């Protein structure tokens, strides 16, 4: 249930939340991201992401 911050504009991927809206049910851990997805709220890829 470990936390990631985007370091460009801040948004915290929640895994006990998810990202509905882009195919992610809540409880999906950041390492089971899909490939393609990208911080909602400015666009930034996955490996601008650090541990939170
Ligand atoms: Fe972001």
């Amino acid at each position: 249930m470990k936390k990631y911050v985007c370091t460009v504009c801040g948004y915290e991927y929640d895994p006990a939340e998810g990202d509905p809206d882009n195919g992610v049910k809540p409880g999906t851990s950041f390492d089971d991201l899909p490939a393609d997805w990208v911080c909602p709220v400015c666009g930034a890829p996955k490996s601008e992401f650090e541990a939170a």
